[PDB]
């Protein structure tokens, strides 16, 4: 739905508007994008105020795109992200990912919400990204289906590799460097579209396929960064516990995701910041 | 593709035209239809007639509403259903369930057809539904997916109670309370969109997935029905054992399915009658 | 999209403008494309030259039908094939198998790349395809979805015996007859829509759903060749075998798939070429 030239006009139009030249994008989840307000030197602009840019259909809170340094790390963050369920093609998901390179941005760190498989997990875990399981993709909810423009990158790039060996190992060491009770999860996130939450019979078919966490986000952004040769780097705050027997009378519900957002608030704004410190230049 | 107006529009013209009042709405599967015959005081309107409401495709039978009483229980009834094989988007498919909620429907009761996945189902059981698994929501084949209207239901439902436990108690005795030589099952029924027959590949997968039953409908109806709050109560009945092994010479077919149907016929027409009675007020 | 009157109009052109009259189609799988070579009395249409037909994206290779005679057996060969991962609309993708069947054809061989599943497959082995499981058609990716044609083939075909019991005998058979050190493989093809290449997570998910071989075509043109009632019998081309653990450097390519596509290149010709003698009359 997007020409070459729509991605490069967007990014010619950010930088003609700000001196700010970001490094590392972040895409804030739902409720952890207090974040913004540790930026310095933050420049705010709207979705609706840049071109070619898909508006938020969220009329609570309407997205941006905040410059600022964090940490030493020249960023940009999106506050507001793209979902599936909202109706939004894969292509418009993914449209800010393509203007991060265009800008010169060489990583990306995602963050998301999502429920607990693994049963070793609590409310309020992190749970670093080793790998993911695209459920959408499989059936061809893929963001690269279409033409492929090589100026971005292959037609048949490899996912093997999506999540930065070195970064997490330098996030394991960050959280050590910390003193932190609880101990830091790593594991496969899979990706529904939703925006329903899982059966019982669901659940207990994302357990027997290996994932550890799901959600409904981020794996599309992961693999057009990769298409464009950026570093990722990502993780889940574990929101709920996914419900997985039938005997069970709880419910899942987004007021849970909220307030698990709300408590695990200053514990990511923190990790996140000194991470800046452990990404290379 | 269709807004709220829509709805409140098609659901007046429906109260406009009958003095029936429904509570409980009813899906007639292929072929157990015939229970529109034990309706009193039977108004028909064929789909063409409804404002906003789908034609179906089926040159062989077109679908109809049948306002009536069954049992004591002010009824709508839907003769003929919309599946994804045909080419409906589930905005569509799932359009009669949103018209029932604003006629003041609050239970919605779902039969169909199912190929046995569990070894223990035999032709003409008839399986109760604990639960799903939505294998076409998975990849973003919601019915929820787009905008939401908050006067429906919430962005997110859960769905790990959307099979009511009183209602699932209130059939087993129910089913006592006959004189039936087999036993009434209770298992999971797993979506996939056909309109093709499984492979044993295939067969074997949903096998794993921990599926007992398969069909190509009911899910997207059961996830718009819970997202506006009804009480849902379903079952399946087992027309085919699902090929399994490469030694077999046995093939599905439709023919099968229709005979399944045929034999099957009073048994159903005469449980889900009984059934009435034990749907509170 | 297209109408049975646009089949039979392009099936009538091709008649006018070749006097040949296939049996047996045959979809060449990238790089195995050379066979057009062995073909006699060759006649070559680009897809660009037939009305309705699709026109191929890759710029560096545009496809062709190719009509000719291979070791006995009136073929018609399609060299360059249609893909999900492209943005074909599978109606698009399978809309040649249902032109050959209105020339006459009565018999498909699809051949395919693949990554290996299975531990036991080695780079540049066969697999015989005795069976598929069809992800995409699962969530509703199956390309006889919409309005059935009578004409073409039941509402609800069978797909457990899809891939010809006798063909893949007389194959095995006509193996043996040859001085192959390496024995021929045999399994379960999995179709996924790509076009990235699967994560580790990934790989572990398709081979607990008990897939030997990965690849991004060839289901749908089987469901809609079964469907009308052709005889179809298929093979992969290992390529690669499928990254199943974190400890690897080693990466899926496209490099890969050719370079084992040139490697392979005669000794397929060669297999292709026996086996029409094994195909009926
Ligand atoms: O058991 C589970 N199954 C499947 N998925 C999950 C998730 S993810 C999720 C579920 C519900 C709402 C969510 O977020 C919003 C929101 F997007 C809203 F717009 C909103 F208004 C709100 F209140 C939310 F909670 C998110 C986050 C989305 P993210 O962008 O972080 O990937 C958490 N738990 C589960
Ligand atoms: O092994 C199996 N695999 C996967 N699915 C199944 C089903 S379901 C099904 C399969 C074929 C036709 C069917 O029904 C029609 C119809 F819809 C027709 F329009 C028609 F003309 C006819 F003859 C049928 F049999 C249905 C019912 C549909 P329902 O609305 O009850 O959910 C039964 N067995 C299996
Ligand atoms: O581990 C694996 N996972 C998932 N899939 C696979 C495949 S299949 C495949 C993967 C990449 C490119 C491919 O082929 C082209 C091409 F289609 C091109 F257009 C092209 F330019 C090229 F270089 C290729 F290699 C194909 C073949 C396609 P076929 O039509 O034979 O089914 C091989 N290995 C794996
Ligand atoms: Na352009
Ligand atoms: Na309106
Ligand atoms: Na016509």
């Amino acid at each position: 739905g997007y020409t070459y030239e729509d991605y490069k006009n967007t990014a010619e139009w950010l930088l003609s508007h700000t001196k700010h030249r970001p490094q590392v994008a972040i895409i804030c989840g739902s409720g952890l994008g207090g974040l913004t307000d540790k930026l310095t030197q933050a420049q705010i602009f709207d979705y609706g105020e840049i071109p070619n840019f898909p508006r938020s259909t969220v009329p609570g809170h309407a997205g941006r795109l905040v410059f600022g340094f964090l940490n030493g790390r020249a960023c940009v963050m999106m506050q507001g992200r793209f979902h599936m369920y909202e109706g939004y093609p894969l292509w418009k998901v993914t449209f800010p990912v393509r203007v991060f390179h265009l800008l010169g941005v060489d990583t990306l760190v995602v963050t998301n919400a999502a429920g607990g498989l693994n049963p070793k997990f609590e409310v309020g875990d992190i749970m670093l990204i080793r790998d993911h399981i695209n459920l959408p993709g499989f059936s061809g909810q893929n963001p690269l289906r279409g033409p492929n423009d090589e100026r971005f990158g292959d037609r048949f790039p490899a996912m093997s590799d999506a999540y930065d060996r070195t970064m997490r190992q330098r996030a394991l060491s960050t959280w050590k460097q910390m003193g932190e009770q609880r101990e830091l999860q790593e594991g496969t996130y899979v990706m529904v579209a939703g925006p329903s939450f899982e059966t019982v019979a669901e659940c207990r078919v994302l357990q027997k396929l290996g994932a550890d966490a799901v959600g409904m986000s981020t794996v599309p952004e992961v693999i057009v960064a990769r298409h464009c040769g950026l570093r990722v780097f990502g993780f889940s705050l574990i929101t709920n516990k996914v419900i997985m027997d039938y005997e069970s009378l709880e419910k899942a519900n987004h007021e849970e995701v909220l307030a698990a957002g709300k408590q695990a608030a200053q514990k990511l704004e923190q990790f996140v910041s000194i991470l800046m410190a452990s990404i290379p230049l």
